[PDB]
């Protein structure tokens, strides 16, 4: 069911973010982190101190879908193991912002065709689907989006509704 899932969403907030590849995304879908450029932690970080869930929402850049959504359990962090990213040409290690820690909430895909009646506010009502790296998603618009990917029946909600208190 969608009922533990619709809690996780309430007065939540909502970031686009864009991986220039599939294997950043099994990356944070393996370790449970993702890191940003500065311009973007910054968002993230004054977000996750303002609300009850702060989601990500994950597409690869030319794959067509979106490739799931996390929310944040932590603010980020500096001087853990290096993550062995495969980074944008032009883009360094040293370039990015911390650490954030992630729980995955959905690891499924959902392609951009099923989220075309969909627009964010935030970005000119535009198709949800378009948008920058970073960009954040209206409430409703983010809402519904996650309630349109595919359940993902291993992920137990249990666990992350008592990181929420
Ligand atoms: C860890 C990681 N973080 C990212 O943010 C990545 C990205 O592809 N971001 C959007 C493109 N940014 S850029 C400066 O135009 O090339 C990829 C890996």
């Amino acid at each position: 069911g969608t009922s533990k899932l619709k809690y996780v969403l309430q007065d939540a907030r909502f970031f686009l973010i864009k991986s220039n590849n599939h294997e950043n995304v099994s990356l944070a879908k393996a370790k449970g982190v993702w890191s940003t450029l500065p311009v973007n932690e910054k968002k993230l970080n004054l977000a996750f101190r303002s609300a009850r869930s702060v989601i990500l929402i994950f597409s690869v850049r030319e794959s067509g879908k979106f490739q799931g959504f996390a929310r944040l359990s932590s603010e980020s962090h500096h001087g853990g193991s290096p993550i062995h990213w495969v980074l944008p040409a032009g883009m360094s290690a040293k370039m990015l912002g911390g650490v954030f820690k992630i729980d995955w909430i959905c690891r499924r895909e959902l392609p951009f065709t099923k989220s075309a009646h969909l627009t964010n506010p935030w970005n000119e009502h535009k198709p949800v689907k378009i948008g920058r790296d970073g960009q954040e998603i209206e409430l409703e618009c983010g809402t519904q989006l996650c309630l349109l990917f595919p359940p993902d029946e291993s992920i137990d909600l249990y666990q992350v509704i008592h990181k929420m208190r």
